């Protein structure tokens, strides 16, 4: 049951939000948010940049001090307003679903099923949070009453991608307002229509002025003023590793701001002959192939058993057919483009370089239409390690198909990545299940299954997949900051 | 690495323990212990009673005042002196084993190697916690401060089987030590004497007077007295499930008295053909015949799929006949007694009641010796669900083996009991493992294995087999009393 | 803010409630409900026995048993049916609170604002921890994989008091389902409606059928059905001392269910000379007299340093001679009746025990009115610890001032009845606030203010005044199973 | 009792640490080690550089892969070992404690009576926690069994200071261990001594080869070869700010591994005119000269209210001058020197800037002795908030003391630093000990006393002092890494 998307959809918000009312970019100047299936502009946006970003820090700054109604009110009216929050955007759902299928090119249908339902329902999961943060009282050495306290951190600047623009607004922002923070968000250039939309909501709910504070902009003008500016107390960025790497080495250099990063993926499948095949090959192939392969937690290598290897590279092409592309808001289309030029290009590049090194394309290979970006479901079989395919972060629909014969070379050569964070096994057996899952140097491992993201789980990486894990309640403790309280006391007693 | 027992062994402590000094019964009552397999008095030991018990929680609630000194140290210190009780019973672990097999009729090597090994491992367990019991700081609605503090309870009475006398001794006082409370314990009249031993360890240790008491002496006079006293806040009991029912009725009518009862249990095993044929036949066989098959958490009833009923039922018999019966101190000894003649004439009626009701007997069936409680390891097949011995718990060297063949079936027949203490799971497949385990209306399930107790896992019995769990986290807070502190405070921040 | 009340108030359901339908007793026989404020009959609901709660109990062991909806839905799914369930009663808040005013002789406006106020509150705060309550991976000694899970119970037996009948309603059922278990509930007496009239909107929310059951009735025949079934996996109770050792002593004699029990306070007030008097004489005043004085946590012994305490004594005659009596229902009532002619009873005969003991009787001391159950606020000084007055819980608005001068004696003091439930400190010292309110024998210690009782707050109870705490993380987690899962496996790795 | 010093005192591990084998510097350089009492060489010490990390850093991980000793024993296992340690320092405690007064110029009484029984007491503690770091099993949505890892992160680099040499190797270490990494740590040039001596107690403690190596050495070569070292999952660092941004930044550029900083605060004192002088004056003074100013949490600011200012000015100059600078192993010496000439020249410009600035000094401003680097104790008073000595960090006895007059002016200067590390809070008052303490913003906040330090109690700080805890629950989680397993399964249940 999936209603039709708005047919005359009106982009309201492309100003700078802040103190809970529009602004225009102190630099007067705006930039143009295309359509990555048609490339036609659908709007312009006012371009935020340092200065932007500093109205935005004094704003939320502010709205933290002591004293002042966001530091005031009871957690649990903290918890109201977000699940207020989650009622809107539920009572919004299909204006959001069109305009984020519209913006980022992603399929209508999962926009509305899968998007925002997740967006309701982390919002409402960080909302039960917000009374039930705890310190501790502890019984320490000596005549000493001993406390600590889950204080929010402060000022919490927050960089989003755009693969899944509301989804990870919401992972953001969600736990550090239930905390107690304030947050300065900067959303990615392609895609910050839907962030300002919600921008919008969040006036509605009642939040106090200054709590969310929404900068659009580019990344090394705005994410850069973010993450180098001295009254900012956190950074949270999604995004690719060595953007990353830019974003702790400018927290370092600046006023050692606390830092998490969820970088990319070269995220391993492990299938053993052992497995329910058709689970296997539906669930790697649901892992490489969602959102057009835009996943962090996108399955670029399968390892496959010998004894079941042709058999499921078979499969795999054979499902591979049912792919539609064309505009995400057409019904019946599965795949929509690739958010851009850079990215087509990219995708493209590698594709060309696994067919130079020995690789065997079993379908797709190019571009697909005139217009918009637009990359051809490919698959390709008998990769090896050393081939750039199976070193690269690929970000696209593209199948890598690998072979294994022994336990410990596929657990060896899965973990021989500098990046965590995901993994996928498939098997029917008990041992192998928790052994292999227990030595997969990866944050999130799935066991006949993949893509299964719920709020009710911590996610994260090991290695440079990042740093941190989110939507936990370990999620929700990384936005706050402990505090020992020690008072001294005539006589204790236990 | 075994050594042998105390040659020519000597008991020093027979008298009752109360604030650090050895006491006569007020009555001047003795009364005698034997020795399994030899039918001998091994010596006489004061018995207690309502006059002793109420000298022992005198001497437990003075410990226990605000101000003394078990109130006022260090949380850390409390831990040491757990800390230093263990390594006594290291020093003294020969001797100890030597009285525990002597009294016990348990196998030597087993009580020096897991029952020493097991009761040093989990004091040391319990002593760790002791400063790291915490309660919360909790962000209640209003202009409020609030905290919680995990209390001691109080004085805790605790009423130990003979089954595993210093085991299940140092599984109740270590949770309570630990978190502050102070004890008064009634061990078994057939196994008083290694629990004594200790209490001279305790007072060598350093605990202050009144703080661990041991009351010998009888069910119904002193455990009795236990339960219906009215200054005892908390009784652990570990028995038979009618003296729990009489204990839980007791604490009601007497004073409103917090209970935890480890009660019996009929703990079955579910072999799948998917099994392991050989680990299923040895961990069953070993749940079923541990310490003549006295044990906690027996493996009773084992039902095992059709197709491998036959081969399992002849492994069971090669391997049951693989015991040697005898005294415990003797080298080669696998099979001690059973702890009294009571506990011996219970399982021989209910081997006959087999025979008669149509069970195969496969070997045993009868009794060994002219002197001493010895029991033939027996081996029952084709049992019956409306068989006696597959609904009384056997308390015995006895194995039922039955045949399933549906997966609800089983489930169902596993857990139509009125016991729910544990359960065996025997297959290599995952999702049975998971979802099998979850349907099992059992406090502990072991999978692919069988009586794998350790300090760190909680053991939480499931309907009529108990109320509580003991040795886990979760242990260690049953032994505290929470207190909510609510103060007002002119403006709270987050 | 508060809206006029339901005139016309038609009472809709007072059948028994079972399996999302309405039932008649089996007997067909019905009792009255009366009002107390007019004593004439404001129904006739079902009255249940035995055999209706043996319906209810097989009705909620079918919605426990796997596979049902009840057990099979995601947690996060629990929590929406109790989110949906407090926005209901927010829409229906006029009508209930009406209803409850109605049957409990509460003043409308108490209703309206904090007991519906709370209930939402309440519901709010469980809704959120349903897919928060986790359990344990525990790396235990071996090669073993060993985790918990938190079950729900199964099926619990709820007996719910006439003070706060949809309150205590909440705070039973909301853990309890949060938790996933099924539940039946037998409400009070005299105060039945809300309860039922509750369940239509359980109905409405879409709980699945069997998960929530109502038996109204009499305590000595349907509560007893309750306490002593042989298929009620726990039972809580909140009422009298004496009523609770009954139901502890029931459980014990079939089946051994888990227990809670809340019973009745004779909860101390300390008040220190350096207190903020007025703040402390406003708010004892609140805690003795608060809806005619019925609460579980009366302060109805005020202990005042010498110093300060006729002063204290002065103002409390001027603040208890301020009310105006008479039918809830109308505005401007300060003061409804009390719930019925057993306690009107008690109390009028503890006033005149009272006097007789040579107690100074500031103002009151007797009936009000020729209709209904009123009764005058009542103020005695100089009341002594050994009168009648300051040893029993007398509910109703008769305060007890009283004094101390040295700390250690009114601690003795304050410690020194039977009941241990609640306490208020008053004081502006760091060192008194915590040295005091530590070595406090009571379940909350409220400082600078009194009966501030939020959701997230767990309020516990000492000695005999109850067992086990409800409504914070603590409360949440005694409405779970635990069940350690032990998997052996090839190797473990830390 | 405190012992005499060890008279015959030599020095016998002085190489590098690797693989439990003593090693010569890759390059053979050594390097002076001085004692900063007399400036005499005490011995020489190989020089680690990157070629010596890089062995420490394979060795270290090679004890840490799949299959190794170190990852296969038992959690409790590591709580044994590390107790053993405990004992063995308490064992060698006069040997440690001789050669820690001897090398870090410290009080032999204090380094014998706290820096011995604090390494102890927290080692303890760290054993103890082993075996109780556990991961969740979580409710999420959908047909899945979800549970959490906490896996020890890998391969931790620990950057140790000069001031608390054994006490900073053991919080760093300890914590570590505990979670199961294996670790190499770098202490400060001036004391490696007495990290190699425990180096040596850890071989004979048993832990694996590999799992502790010790590399001395400079900051710049082989402090930073750690932070930018492509296989060390995480870096401690305790020391400046100006080196903690470099390690930050290295990290960032290298494999942005973890890192936790704790860096030194200017922690302020509050002293409200109801506080009580004479305690507030002992441990205000407490808190700024022990160990002569170079403690890890200084008290760099007293404010204090005017009403009781020049009283509290008068009683800390006289208590200043009770000290006898000398030897700090000579009996009865209670000030030893500062560590070098480097701090030396610090300290004594920050006097000159005092002095030019125009604050009053009562006593000290200059050096003392003919020989070493010694410091007057000095107190300076009038102090305002932007002179050098009350803003740039001051390693030395030198004292400042201010007034305030308003209680928010005084939070404003108090918060008014980029550090936020301690804060002190002198008062009486329940409400302002709670209300002030929370608005503080610093990591650890003491009311009425100051540097009482526990294992129990998580230690860190706020703003740029630094990130992380150490010590506590919040400080052994630190240690891990947090992994995510998700099971599908055919149904699921509560």
């Amino acid at each position: 049951a999936v209603p039709a998307p708005l047919a005359d959809l009106k982009i309201q918000h492309t100003k700078i939000f802040i103190n809970n009312e529009w602004h225009n970019s102190v630099s007067g100047k705006k930039f143009p948010v295309l359509n990555p299936a048609t490339e036609e502009v659908i709007c312009h946006v006012e371009e935020g940049d340092k200065a932007d970003v500093d109205k935005a820090v004094k704003a939320a700054r502010q709205a933290f001090q002591i004293g002042s109604p966001w530091r005031t009110m009871d957690a649990s009216e903290r918890g109201r307003l977000l699940n207020k929050l989650a009622d809107l955007m539920e009572r919004d759902r299909l204006l959001l679903a069109t305009m984020e299928a519209l913006n980022g090119g992603k399929v209508f249908a999962n926009a509305y099923l899968s998007d925002l339902g997740g967006c309701i329902k982390a919002l409402k999961y960080c909302a039960g949070w917000a009374d039930k943060i705890h310190g501790q009282t502890i019984p320490s050495d000596g005549d000493i009453f001993t406390y600590t306290r889950r204080e929010p951190i402060g000022v919490c600047g927050q960089i989003i991608p755009w693969n899944f623009p509301m989804l990870m607004f919401i992972w953001k922002i969600g736990p550090a307002l239930s905390c107690g923070n304030t947050v300065v968000v900067k959303p990615a250039e392609q895609t910050p229509l839907t962030a300002l939309h919600l921008a919008s909501l969040i006036k509605e709910a009642g939040f106090p002025p200054g709590v969310v504070n929404i900068v659009p902009g580019y990344g090394p003008t705005a994410g850069a003023a973010i993450s180098s500016h001295m009254d900012v107390d956190k950074v949270a960025f999604t995004g690719s590793t060595q953007v990353g790497k830019l974003i702790k080495e400018a927290a370092g250099k600046s006023n050692l701001k606390r830092v998490t990063l969820e970088l990319g993926g070269k995220s391993p499948c492990i299938v053993f002959a052992d497995a329910d095949l058709d689970i296997a090959v539906e669930f790697a192939h649901h892992g490489v192939f969602y959102h057009q392969g835009q996943c962090c937690v996108a399955a670029s290598r399968i390892f496959v058993e010998e004894s079941v290897y042709d058999e499921f590279v078979k499969r795999s092409v054979e499902r591979a057919k049912k792919y539609v592309l064309g505009n995400p808001l057409t019904p019946g289309i599965n795949q929509g483009p690739q958010i851009d030029k850079e990215q087509h290009d990219k995708i493209l590049d590698l594709i060309e370089s696994g067919k130079k090194e020995g690789a065997k394309l079993e379908c797709g290979g190019g571009r697909w239409g005139n217009k918009g970006f637009f990359v051809q479901p490919t698959v390709f079989s008998n990769v090896t390690d050393e081939m750039r395919i199976a070193k690269e972060e690929i970000f696209g629909p593209v199948q890598q198909i690998m072979k294994f014969k022994s336990v410990d070379d596929v657990i060896k050569r899965a973990n021989n990545t500098t990046y965590g964070l995901a993994a996928g096994l498939f098997t029917k057996d008990l041992d192998k299940a928790i052994t292999v899952s227990s030595a997969l140097q990866a944050g999130v491992v799935w066991v006949n299954c993949y893509m299964m993201l719920s709020a009710q789980c911590p996610f994260g990486g090991f290695k440079m997949s990042g740093n941190g894990r989110e939507l936990g309640e370990h999620g929700l403790y990384e936005y706050t900051e402990l505090k020992t309280v020690a008072m001294k006391i005539s006589q204790k007693n236990s």
